């Protein structure tokens, strides 16, 4: 999908996690976020259309998605241990990564 | 594009890394492998077309790409520090992940 | 040495990172924090002296130090690439992990 | 403990994992390996007594224990999902990290 669609997927599923009651909802939202992050890894954001794909900027840009993917990976493991509250708390971790990339690149 | 194309990208660039002389070659090959792994994350492999997308198998399948992506992430950091030999020996780490997924699902 | 000493090491060096100007200061503070986190991994915190060492609590407790160690690991890689501001903003990531463990066990 | 004691702990528990029948044995061995790796993070190995503690060598040395700690972290998550075979296969991952550090530093 395009960067904007992936971002709406990330935004909708982050809310599902913050509002969730059971593990299955959290697991499903985390899996959908991981798919959106991986698909978004390739995208060139507007602020960086001018820059070459192996510029310092596009490397740092892509590095943000590695942070997020890793955070989702750990969150799903916690979710798969019945630790709903601990997996929901991952949301707080994910939001930092969301804001850090936004601050630099949208 | 498809799982088989992503795999040939992973295979070709793994060899480039093993036969590389300088950092730029290693960096470029690692970046291409990361793109292939991320793009492959969503694929349903032939031996798992029968299985449900939330089966233990498709979860374990996807988990393999998280391991590889994480390994590529660290390898590129080492590559970006001029540690060519340390980044090349990441290749040895990557091959274990290649074989583990292949053993179960190829 | 003890959990409280490790925590003051983490606290002092987190501030050094937030107020740093150059890479060497950030690198040095991150290295000291990594040493404190690793050394703290084995500690039994007061609020968990009652609990068995393989309880869900002491496992979750130890898991917190794995998150922090991983965050410090990535921060030092960024620091070693001359990306001072990117390494300093790791501080924001670290504080979430500090608070999550404190909320449950301090 | 000293580096040699930590190494014997790593060696004994790696064998327990390769020989294990149930999750509890694997979980317990992984937890003991994590404790040994964290405690070993601080050690100065013989080949590097001459070198300063913030030399490139002692940084690369310590980086090896970050790889191992991360690998143990993932292995324990797999172990905590009843995936004994998948957690035992982590052993193959750990041995690469063992050999890579040995090759450079013992
Ligand atoms: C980069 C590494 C990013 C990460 C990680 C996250 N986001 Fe993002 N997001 C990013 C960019 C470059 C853009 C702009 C895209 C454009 O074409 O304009 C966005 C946009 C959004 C939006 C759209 C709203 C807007 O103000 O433009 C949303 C709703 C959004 N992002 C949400 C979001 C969430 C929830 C994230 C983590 C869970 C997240 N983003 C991470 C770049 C990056
Ligand atoms: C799963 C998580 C995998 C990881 C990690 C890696 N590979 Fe793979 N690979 C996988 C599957 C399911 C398949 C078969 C797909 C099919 O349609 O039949 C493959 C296949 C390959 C191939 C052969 C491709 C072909 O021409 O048919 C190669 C050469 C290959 N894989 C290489 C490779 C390398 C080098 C990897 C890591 C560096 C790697 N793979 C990881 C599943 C998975
Ligand atoms: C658990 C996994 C923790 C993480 C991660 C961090 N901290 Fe911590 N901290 C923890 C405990 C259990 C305690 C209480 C110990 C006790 O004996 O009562 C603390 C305490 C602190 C303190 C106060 C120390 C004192 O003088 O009594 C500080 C200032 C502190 N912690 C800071 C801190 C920082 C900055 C962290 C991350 C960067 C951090 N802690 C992580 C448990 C855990
Ligand atoms: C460095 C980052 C290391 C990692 C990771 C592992 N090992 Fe190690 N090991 C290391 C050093 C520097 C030494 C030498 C210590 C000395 O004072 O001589 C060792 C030693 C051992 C030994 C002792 C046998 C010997 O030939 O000296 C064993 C049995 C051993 N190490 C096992 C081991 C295992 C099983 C590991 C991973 C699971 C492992 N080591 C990782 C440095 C490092
Ligand atoms: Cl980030
Ligand atoms: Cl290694
Ligand atoms: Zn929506
Ligand atoms: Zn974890
Ligand atoms: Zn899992
Ligand atoms: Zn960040
Ligand atoms: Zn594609
Ligand atoms: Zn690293
Ligand atoms: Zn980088
Ligand atoms: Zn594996
Ligand atoms: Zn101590
Ligand atoms: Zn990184
Ligand atoms: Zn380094
Ligand atoms: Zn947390
Ligand atoms: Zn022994
Ligand atoms: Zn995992
Ligand atoms: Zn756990
Ligand atoms: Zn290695």
């Amino acid at each position: 999908a395009d960067l904007e669609d992936n971002m709406e997927t990330l935004n909708d599923n982050l809310k599902v996690i913050e509002k969730a009651d059971n593990a299955a909802q959290v697991k499903d939202a985390l899996t959908k976020m991981a798919a959106a992050a991986s698909d978004a890894w390739s995208a060139t954001p507007p602020k960086l259309e001018d820059k070459s794909p192996d510029s310092p900027e596009m490397h740092d840009f892509r590095h943000g998605f590695w942070i997020l993917i890793g955070q989702i990976h750990d969150a799903l493991h916690l979710a798969n241990e019945g630790k709903v509250k601990d997996a929901q708390e991952a949301a707080e971790h994910l939001k930092i990564t969301c804001n850090h990339c936004h601050q630099k690149y949208r």
